[PDB]
């Protein structure tokens, strides 16, 4: 079981290459995750200088396999069942009244560590919009990630809207259309309609001088009573 | 100087006695805070059995002295300046279309540990409202705490509205009116209009059988340009 790969603490690596309205950049992340608690600890760093977009807009893109599934619903955990071969995660993130990101990533074990390699492309973003104008507050709110089975793809789909608070007191919605596919050929677990109660907390390393992001998250599956 | 008491890691003790619509309960919390980073780590446990109200409703009540104040605005940090004697923190939490909370706490040092002792009274709550009916999700969102000086009372005031996500996709608002006053006779610092950008993340200790809540907080002061 890919399940047995998460009984303890697992090292994590995240590599991301992006291009937003022609502005290229890269961010690396490292840390560890504990699916038993459903928690992650991660430090991200923009290795190409300043991040051309706000850090929060990248949170969802930057390993739901570290979600905590209650004992009664461990059969709905597609994420772990696809390990160690892993899965492909794709998304179309539409910022209300602004541009959109299209992401494609692979989440699989590479040795003793879980790695999330991402490629991101954004287009049609407004010059001085909330995104390119850095008008989002440096924080994050709680969201429910609704998952449904995608039998034809032998994976899953996810649909949700991220709420990014703007410094002007308004909210910038970020519609998310997710699609996950197993990498290997073996059978996986096609969960029932449920969601992931995910929370994130963004902070900074007063000692780090590079553009970065300290992220702590807690995810617990739910929606299926028992 | 009070500020000098927060340069490193500080043990935290929290004791709360509550009474909502006649239901008495108590919660004990322990952990630590590091104002250099502006983070806290606490574990609360309902010592009287099960909490009669949803845990998220008690978050704001359960030590803003642990907020991180940037170097350019360290003279606006009232909380630390009142230490070690501490300050009284009082609040009136009005849940929209439902009952309200009235809290009085003393925040001060008891040895080398910062202690927050609270007394809470809740009234006119609906037997099957979001609160007593426990319809709140177990999560929390980001909020800005706007602080203003209160020369007359020789302290500060605070106003903000907490957004409590409901299990049916709706949102329950909790209007907060805060008032802080030094406990000692010693002179404190009167801030300039600014705010505390705060984030809270709720989780559960998988090995804890008692009714409890693990909380992770990140608070950074802002609003003052420089
Ligand atoms: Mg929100
Ligand atoms: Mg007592
Ligand atoms: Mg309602």
């Amino acid at each position: 079981k890919g399940e047995e790969l998460f009984t303890g603490v697992v090292p994590i690596l995240v590599e991301l290459d992006g291009d937003v309205n022609g502005h290229k950049f890269s961010v690396s992340g490292e840390g560890e995750g504990d699916a038993t608690y459903g928690k992650l600890t991660l430090k991200f760093i923009c290795t190409t200088g300043k991040l051309p977009v706000p850090w929060p807009t990248l949170v969802t893109t930057l390993v739901q396999c570290f979600s905590r599934y209650p004992d009664h619903m461990k059969r709905h955990d597609f994420f772990k069942s696809a390990m160690p071969e892993g899965y492909v995660q794709e998304r179309t993130i539409s910022f209300k009244d602004d541009g959109n990101y299209k992401t494609r990533a692979e989440v699989k074990f590479e040795g003793d560590t879980l790695v999330n390699r991402i490629e991101l492309k954004g287009i049609d973003f407004k010059e001085d919009g909330n995104i390119l104008g850095h008008k989002l507050e440096y924080n994050y709110n709680s969201h429910n990630v609704y998952i449904t089975a995608d039998k034809q793809k032998n994976g899953i789909k996810a649909n949700f809207k991220i709420r990014h608070n703007i410094e002007d007191g308004s909210v910038q919605l970020a519609d998310h259309y997710q699609q996950n596919t197993p990498i290997g050929d073996g059978p996986v677990l096609l969960p029932d309609n449920h969601y992931l109660s995910t929370q994130s907390a963004l902070s900074k390393d007063p000692n780090e001088k590079r553009d970065h992001m300290v992220l702590l998250e807690f995810v617990t599956a739910a929606g299926i009573t028992h």
